[PDB]
């Protein structure tokens, strides 16, 4: 069940429809990553139109005595970075370059076969039907209130993916539709820039009877599972999950999303023992209005989202995650004490409770939870103006490179073992799928491979 490019005689409708929407341009089509792939092959074919890589590529040929990937990697690695697709002496030089690229370069690319090539991935994209024939779906791997989880790979890619499966019969039963579509929307919102650090979706599709998301793959368990089989973690293992979760929220709060449901049920771990945060159905956009309901898990609610009627927004989530943070050290939030199931009682000692911090834990993280559990939101880490930077800036974190943590090159601490009518109208508009997502998806599955086998017809 693979993919078939389209003839190469649908060029011209192709590229008068994106004519029409102002779609050809560097900007647009340079920014998607089947655009930059086959423009960066084109001026690797045809180097004599730019100049000055030119003469850097018959250098590099000699430096490394080669036998077309360097090539490649070259370009992507060094070129790119050179160039960014302080003020620096060459910048000048650097406009030239770039000037030449994005002008007399792309032009002929546009008239090349290279832009015909893209025309046909371009096409596929825009013809994405996906029923549940496109998936091979495995085993459970998760369970919720309106359905579950599954594991699958996708066909024609071979990608495996998460597939979140909710029941239409149970969502209509259960009065969650409001609820099942913010997901969605959340979902829409953050799944853009890929972010390694949330649980981002790639499509969504549905069917006669059941919602269908398509998600990144989290087969380790969840940080609640591994907590109550590991016990509490150290100081040096939870710097590890703290870091990776504050630039999963970074990259939310940046797309004026809060999540309001921060705690370690809610942190899945990969094969791997890398975490990133699921669940968005909870989360809120607060672009326009800020919202007002207290909503999220009692011992891990902000001040501000349990007191009536005050406003609050991504400061939220820096207090859960001072909950969570302590949770992981201690087995318990802190103002849960005795396994309360008391809500009322968890909630006043959210406001009003002193938490008592053991002599073990060092003055660097002690300087992080005060920081973090302040219940004033004008003296909080993460509120005061800049952020997650704020955050980043402890002292907790003192010796991590925030680089490397974003490049995941931090050694995980854990490595998980192996092994009616009117309402399905409702259910428009849930079909989408993220450009972005399938383009990566095509790039690292078999983008080069159905290239060389169309190449050959
Ligand atoms: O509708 C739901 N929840 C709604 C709800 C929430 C809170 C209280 C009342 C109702 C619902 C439905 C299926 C599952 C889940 N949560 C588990 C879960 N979420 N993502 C994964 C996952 C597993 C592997 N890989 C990637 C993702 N697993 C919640």
């Amino acid at each position: 069940k693979k993919i078939l490019l389209p003839e190469p005689s649908i060029r011209s409708v192709m590229q008068k429809y994106l004519e029409d929407r102002g779609e050809v341009t560097f900007e647009k089509i340079f920014s998607q990553k089947l655009g930059y792939l086959l423009f960066r092959d084109f001026c690797l074919n045809h180097l004599e139109e730019a100049r000055p890589l030119v003469e850097f590529y018959e250098e590099i040929k000699k430096y490394e005595k080669l036998e077309v990937a360097r090539s490649r990697e070259i370009f992507d690695s060094y070129i790119m970075k050179e160039l960014l697709a302080p003020p620096d002496l060459f910048q000048p030089y650097i406009e030239e370059i770039c000037q030449n690229l994005r002008g007399d370069v792309f032009q002929k690319f546009i008239e090349s076969d290279k832009f015909t090539r893209f025309c046909q991935w371009k096409n596929v994209e825009l013809n994405i039907h996906l029923t549940m024939n496109d998936f091979s779906v495995h085993r459970i791997i998760g369970r919720g209130g309106f359905g579950e989880v599954y594991g699958c790979r996708k066909a024609d890619t071979g990608k495996m993916y998460a597939m979140k499966c909710l029941d239409k019969k149970r969502i209509k039963m259960k009065q969650g539709e409001t609820l099942a579509l913010n997901e969605r929307i959340m979902l829409s919102l953050v799944s853009t820039g890929d972010c390694p650090f949330i649980v981002c979706m790639s499509y969504a599709f549905h069917t006669p009877d059941k919602l269908s998301f398509i998600l990144d793959l989290m087969n380790g368990g969840d940080l609640h599972y591994h907590l109550s089989q590991h016990g509490v973690f150290s100081e040096a293992d939870m710097r590890f999950y703290a870091a990776e979760i504050i630039l999963g929220l970074e990259h939310m709060h940046n797309r004026f999303v809060v999540y309001r449901d921060l705690k370690p049920a809610n942190i899945l771990l990969d094969e791997h023992g890398h975490v990133r945060i699921s669940d968005l159905g909870l989360a809120c956009d607060f672009s326009k209005k800020k919202p007002h309901a207290s909503v999220g898990t009692h011992g891990y609610m902000a001040p501000e989202v349990l007191q009536k009627g005050v406003a609050y927004d991504s400061s939220a989530d820096w207090f859960s995650l001072g909950c969570m943070l302590f949770k992981l050290l201690r087995g318990h939030s802190p103002f849960r004490q005795h396994k309360t199931k008391d809500k009322h009682e968890i909630d006043r000692m959210t406001l009003t409770m002193a938490v008592e911090l053991p002599d073990s834990f060092s003055p660097e993280l002690r300087s992080l939870l005060e920081g973090l559990l302040q219940r004033d939101v004008n003296r909080r880490l993460g509120c005061l103006g800049r952020g997650a930077q704020e955050v980043k800036e402890s002292p907790f974190f003192r010796s991590l490179d925030w680089q490397m943590v974003f490049l995941q090159k931090y050694p995980p601490p854990l490595i998980p073992p192996r092994g009616l009518d009117s309402d399905q109208e409702l259910y428009r508009n849930f079909p989408l799928t993220i450009s972005e997502r399938w383009q990566q998806e095509v790039a690292e599955t078999v983008f080069d491979t159905i290239n060389a086998e169309t190449d050959r017809l």
